[PDB]
């Protein structure tokens, strides 16, 4: 849904040159994260996940002394983008899918495990009919 797809860190675009320099993001990376052309690939760039979530983070959002910044980042999200019935459909996945992921070490790349566990899970659901969210706003001039 466009919903989530609005993506903060795209919304912001406050400081460009920052995010770069603070993920150290290659030219390679930035270049193909900045595809405009809707291909819908697989993840596969730490550094692009990462800086999916680095415009609104390194503004500000950390919950501890600086790292382990969690709480913060996911109460951000609630307030701003995803409700919290969507965070609550993410979270599942992320506890479950990063619990069940393989000690391949990147801190990065194991947030595209439960990513794509998450659109594999929604996958599987497939056939989900809407209600239809008819909302008649009856504006009675005089």
């Amino acid at each position: 849904s466009p919903e989530i797809m609005k993506n903060l860190s795209n919304n912001f675009g406050k400081a460009m040159d920052q995010c770069k320099d603070e993920l150290s993001l290659p030219d390679s990376v930035v270049a193909d994260l900045y595809n405009f052309w809707k291909d819908d690939y697989v993840m596969t760039d730490r550094l692009a996940g990462c800086a999916i979530n680095c415009l609104a983070t390194k503004l500000d959002v950390v919950d501890p002394d600086g790292n382990l910044h969690h709480g913060n980042a996911k109460d951000f999200a609630m307030k701003h983008g995803a409700d919290e019935t969507m965070a609550q459909q993410l979270v599942d996945i992320i506890h479950g899918c990063e619990k069940s992921a393989p000690p391949n070490d990147d801190k990065c790349m194991k947030t595209i495990d439960v990513a794509m566990c998450f659109k594999k899970e929604i996958h599987k659901l497939n056939w989900v009919p809407n209600m239809d969210l008819v909302i008649g706003e009856v504006l009675a001039e005089v």
